[PDB]
């Protein structure tokens, strides 16, 4: 199962890891994607997860959007995990760089509660523009299921652990 994680709370764990590499190693039941409403997996975690699936995630996602329309900011959908996981939970955190309401970050993390265990990135962090320290705080105060957080950046990982209240 998951190895090398630092335990933050009863149910939240954290590791300085590449979530693609982590997913290929563990093959978790659920890998969380830092998705946008259109499921256009261009950059950040989404671009990296999609590239690891050889674009199969994007092909599946375009069919999902053609049938269902876009997700809501704060919403999610469950699609295939391809070669990374059994399932991919595509969760849309607010993109602060698009002027989206940061208050939707709690709604976004609530989607994790539908899954007993997940491998995930910090929602709205990275290219989504939110403060990752705030994202981790909302994660630990919202998610009640077992979440294994993969933080790519070592310097950010150290800052998150050292500042964790
Ligand atoms: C109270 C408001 C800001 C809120 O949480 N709205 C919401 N959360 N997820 N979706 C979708 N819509």
């Amino acid at each position: 199962s998951f190895s090398g994680y630092l335990k933050l709370t009863d149910n939240v764990y954290i590791k300085n890891a590449d979530i693609v590499e982590e997913a290929k190693k563990v093959k978790p039941t659920v890998v969380v994607n830092a998705a946008n409403v259109y499921l256009k997996h261009g950059g950040g975690v989404a671009g990296a997860l999609n590239k690891a699936t050889n674009n199969a995630m994007q092909v599946e996602s375009d069919d999902y959007i053609a049938t269902n329309g876009p997700l809501k900011v704060g919403g999610s959908c469950v699609l295939s995990g391809h070669n990374l996981a059994k399932h991919c939970l595509h969760v849309v955190g607010p993109n602060v760089n698009k002027g989206e309401d940061i208050q939707l970050l709690k709604s976004a993390y609530e989607n994790f509660n539908q899954h007993e265990v997940l491998l995930a990135p910090l929602l709205s962090a990275g290219i989504f523009g939110a403060d990752p320290i705030h994202s981790l705080r909302v994660c630990v105060d919202t998610v009640r299921t077992n979440v294994y957080l993969a933080v790519f950046d070592k310097n950010l990982y150290d800052k998150l652990v050292s500042s964790f209240l």
